[PDB]
């Protein structure tokens, strides 16, 4: 079987289960119906599977490419879900493993029902007591040789559905690369210059999704509704995508403040595969020599978030990814005006700690010791988060934070609170997020390395 | 009080006292006569003091610069040794805080006194029993208002003492640039290629310090007794220093292996205040595509050495000297450059597993979970400790092995057997280290950064 | 099946299977020829296995015995290796199963085939790129009901070929006794006395086996390359055999100075099974009353060596062994002159610290607690992990040190150094190993205690 082939099994597969389980439910709820457990046994709500498998024999086998790779002989499987949402993501791997080592593709129904939830559109089912328990009862509810992918069919639809809900936006909006901002005025600042530049003909930016629903195009009337204000009440985490005809854009995403929800939206965004996602938000100064308004470019956390240390000890070090560095630091150059050297002293490169204890001041002196210790250069409360995520998820990470205030230097400015020297600098952090992007966006294929693939690494990237 | 004058005083204040001290102890020894509590408690035996004073008044304070600077006002000290030793390393400190911050400089005697093994030029004598009991009775020894630099003279003597009884060499031949190997063969093809520097009348080196007492130098009579094999039986990390006339040479200590060596050569080089160590050693290829051969290039370390333990937790983050990983990353391409070819089929920037078990493969399954997690990509001995102590000492540091087998793919090799492509990469590798340091003496004193100070960062480098 | 018989089948069947892997091994060589995967499913390739089943049913089973008992009825199983240089132990362990138990002995092919490296006898092979892929493709390599002996066949020609490399000596020529030195002059003493043996006719010491190759008789010419200097360059750790006819002699190692090393020389010796093993080395004296060159004979350690900790928590005790302690007492008063309780003023029983911090002084305030807490006596850096192994591999074990330094105490001296008082107690201190081997060597059988057999421990010693 090849790629193109494949990929239409895939689709034909899953859209007759999907369609099959929806019409099963529909009967179930006008006439009281059940399915006939024969059928199901057969793949009637079934996810398409797909399997490819390589003998272990090429004669130059690519060895120094980061994803689409084979550690070893023998099949590789897994669920598949939304065959047309993941349509490019999925060509565009298959055909890696099919040319380069000359796999066997194959296409058929899994052992796996898709939970009813996935299945229903519109709004979710408000049926009465018996009718759910009937649902849940006898159909598809959730539950709690070699992998081909990350994650699984039933994986990928819990993350689809979590990231709209938090994010109030379609999943098939969301670009390759991501910037997640803890402040507010990071998306007024964002989804201005989008408009912007999609007004401007030059522009590849064509539209801009909106948390809550707005649609923005070049042809839209009064587009101010971009940022519905009702956004921050009906979603925890609001995502603006300033889409591009070949997806190449730019998503935003304003995670908020907190270890729990870096690291949740990470969790879910996870799935989709992104290219690369950088953290742009404000921390503290934790350096004398530091003023309001200077960024910090992360080059390693002290982990102090708690959140994650289960699935990865805090003894596990969490690296820096050369690429995304230079990209962060040549975009603060050309962003920052002064051309060269003179990035030193608005720059500081070190070590950031982030906490889960937004009033650690209260406990600076028990802290003290390993802020020193580690040789820490500013505070957050996100950036190890995402980095320890992004390291998980094998999606290259990067934090360039700006410093909103020095808790340690008498000068304890609040996000919102009067602070000219931080406010002015918003807008031109988010071009530096936004040029490091464009950098890396130029930097095509060659953007991923080999700093985060395991010894069991699947062929997908 | 001015440079040239302190320096002057320092050396008369410490001539003085090791002059005095080996008096005082020679006529205990003929006569049996002890000295006068009284000169004693005027100095006698006691260390020059330094003082430098800044009152925190001026204009524009170089704030970008690594080393040299003052965090606040106030007073700052140390008592001093070996200032010959030490002219130009603290004449050119003394300059900056003179000039740059106009400071208050004051020599004198502190309250400390010079442990007499320190003075005594020759080594042991014949005291017996009571002499000795005698000596350390009634004469100074080792017994277990801010600071100006990092060690006090006790700490320096104690560790200039062992870093000749270690190398096998006097510590005025030590380079600012030093390299560390885990094996034989290395110091083997760096004599040669030094020997070979000096008869080029071209090459800045002049001259060879060897372990064992060796000196040669361009007009030597059969440089062969440049690697006496008596050496190895009487130093357990012998050193080799190719000297330039400007002291601007480089230095090789052969550590042996394991971490406790690596640990230890640290503790006491570190005072002499390095410019930069690099760790040139073999280490194992964890990944199936590694060769033997390949290049690794450390920018994370999995601390499984214990010996740090206590001083700097594993979860404190050990981060990457970017300066320092171009460097190696450079001199990868130019030493190693295949015009048909991109560095990464042959080099592999990952994180490095360091441990104390030299037969870790006998517990590999115990091991194997981490060594996954940190996406272990090599595995050594001294890696991580280099590191870490570079990381503590303020050193710059960096790590650049060559995998000598892969322990996981059926070729378990050790250092001595025949391996026809590690032993064959051995020159090729040194050069890379011995290159990577030109291009950083290149770099002059851009190569310190601000990613290895602390918040109480003393004054001098 | 009796022992005479098991003994020779096993050497037929090993024999057998080496010359067939050497014989695969050169087709591949020279035509390019594989084995076919049959004759390899037939056992061309594997390790004799040894099989010895009970019953249960025994009038008046030894239940006194420290080794060669059954904990149960049953099957003991174990692959077996180099069965000619096994030959006595396979022999003695099989006789005692047999009679006192009347056992079941059977040889027959295993199912391991021997790594292909194991095979190869000159050097280790060489070939080019290609020719190595193929041999770790195409042959066996190294990968990483009930036990008969405590180690399998991989397992020990693993550490043989170890044992080889790191001690420059062929495992043949190993004693039953062995002594444990870290420091150099020690072996220089050893060799002295030893070749002394040799010439007196009386002495049962026939040949000394020396790191590096020499072999050293009687009758041999000039016998002064017994301490060739090129070994302590080669060996890591440096070994010298004292053999006598019935191959009681004694084994010295130098195992230098670390836990690192004290743990990877007995992960190898330990298949040799030996009959004991005593660290003869130099400590610092922690206790005021303490001189240079007094001796202390561990009964308890503080184990801060870190190296064994993941294998056997630091709250396992780790006892003394009677009869060991004894001997070296006893040794001591012997050796030391004046016996009776005079021993008390030059011996010192007690607890001794084993670190692997070198530079353990520079942390005393943090140690002190500890060091009190232990009431220790002497601290060192290899006695903890020698004894830890000992109880590990079921070795009898003892540690005698002397003092070198008084750390505490003003004489902060190193073994390697001008200590004419340490110096001149070396002899003596090494005779008081020798005489402690001597004592226990005519205790015979009664050697061997039940203090360190396991509820599990296999029939085998």
């Amino acid at each position: 079987l090849t790629p193109a082939q494949a990929l239409d099994k895939l689709d034909a597969l899953y859209e007759q289960s999907v369609v099959a389980l929806r019409n099963a439910i529909g009967n179930y709820i006008t006439s009281g119906e059940l399915p006939d457990e024969n059928a199901r046994k057969q793949g009637l709500f079934v996810y398409p599977s797909l399997t490819v498998t390589w003998d272990g024999s090429t004669t130059n086998p690519p060895k120094t490419r980061a994803f689409g790779r084979f550690t070893h002989a023998g099949s590789y499987t897994t669920t598949i879900t939304r065959p047309t949402l993941f349509r490019s993501y999925l060509n565009e791997q298959l055909t890696l493993l099919y040319q380069d080592y000359g796999a066997h593709i194959s296409v058929q129904p899994s052992q796996h029902e898709i939970p009813y939830p996935y299945v229903i559109d519109g709004s979710e089912l408000t049926l009465d007591r018996s009718m759910s328990a009937g649902l849940t009862r006898y159909f598809p509810t959730t539950e709690l040789f070699s992998p081909l992918s990350h994650f699984d069919a039933r994986r990928v639809d819990f993350s689809l559905a979590r990231l709209r809900h938090y994010t109030g936006t379609p999943v098939e909006h969301f670009q390759p690369f991501v910037l997640f901002t803890n402040y507010t005025r990071y998306v007024d600042e964002f989804v201005r210059w989008g408009c912007s530049q999609i007004l401007d003909p030059d522009s590849p930016y064509i539209a801009l999704s909106c948390a809550g629903g707005n649609w923005i195009t070049a042809e839209t009337e009064a587009p101010e509704e971009a940022i519905s204000d009702l956004a921050w009440k009906k979603h925890q985490m609001p995502a603006w995508h300033l889409i591009t005809a070949d997806g190449q854009g730019i998503t935003l995403v304003n995670i908020g403040v907190g270890p729990s929800n870096a690291k949740t939206i990470c969790d879910h965004l996870a799935v989709l595969r992104p290219d690369v996602w950088l953290m742009i938000g404000h921390c503290g100064g934790l350096r004398e020599s530091q003023a309001i308004g200077d960024y910090v470019l992360a080059h390693a956390y002290l982990r102090d978030d708690h959140v994650l240390d289960a699935v990865l000890p805090p003894d596990i070090p969490i690296p820096s990814i050369a690429e995304v560095q230079r990209a962060l630091y040549d975009a603060t150059k050309l962003v920052s005006g002064r051309p060269g050297e003179e990035v030193k002293q608005r720059l500081r490169t070190g070590t950031v700690v982030t906490t889960d204890d937004r009033n650690w001041e209260l406990r600076y002196s028990a802290s003290a010791l390993r802020f020193n210790l580690s040789r820490a250069v500013a505070i957050d409360m996100e950036s190890a988060t995402i980095a320890a995520q992004g390291y998980r998820f094998r999606v290259p990470y990067g934090t360039l934070l700006c410093v909103s205030d020095k808790p340690l230097h008498g000068e304890i400015k609040l996000p919102g609170q009067a602070n000219r020297f931080y406010e002015g600098a918003i807008s031109e952090h988010l071009q530096i997020g936004i040029r490091a992007i464009d950098l890396l966006r130029a930097e095509g294929d060659r953007l991923h390395s080999r700093k985060l693939r395991t010894f069991n690494e699947p062929p997908f990237r």
